[PDB]
């Protein structure tokens, strides 16, 4: 299992614009177009992300190229933000793909604002911080995404998404 298998398990595919689970603009795995409510904004993102004239639609192809920017962004973006990288740094292989996960799906910014349980997770308190995850609109909103994503950190083993 790696990032990007555990990534396309909780994202899924889709090759038509679609509204995620607050209600945005999305396409492929999890690519946030615009948070606005506009189609036509949204069809407008998607030309300008792909480079050609989409007119809602892409290919598996098209998706997968948008994913593999998402991911590099993703990860780069821990990497120079200051408050993510020490963590980063301190976790074994398993966990970091974990934080990923998270950056992926809520942004750096939201990450980094999790000070509690990253205080946790970095001292490795791996109960202690899957309890205070869960408290979190995060978790409420999306609460068995939030449950592989905490029990991953939790145990450091990829069993959570062993089964799907």
């Amino acid at each position: 299992m790696n990032i990007f298998e555990m990534l396309r398990i909780d994202e899924g595919l889709r090759l038509k614009i679609y509204k995620d689970t607050e209600g945005y603009y999305t396409i492929g795995i999890g690519h946030l177009l615009t948070k606005s409510p506009s189609l036509n904004a949204a069809k407008s993102e998607l030309d300008k992300a792909i480079g050609r004239n989409c007119n809602g639609v892409i290919t598996k192809d098209e998706a997968e190229k948008l994913f593999n920017q998402d991911v590099d962004a993703a990860v780069r973006g821990i990497l120079r933000n200051a408050k993510l990288k020490p963590v980063y740094d301190s976790l074994d292989a398993v966990r970091r793909c974990v934080l990923i996960n998270m950056v992926f799906q809520m942004g750096e910014t939201g990450v980094a604002g999790f000070t509690n349980s990253l205080r946790m997770l970095q001292q490795k308190r791996w109960d202690e911080a899957a309890v205070n995850l869960a408290k979190s609109r995060w978790y409420n909103q999306t609460p068995n995404r939030a449950k592989r994503v905490i029990t991953t950190f939790r145990t450091g083993t990829w069993d959570a998404y062993k089964n799907l």
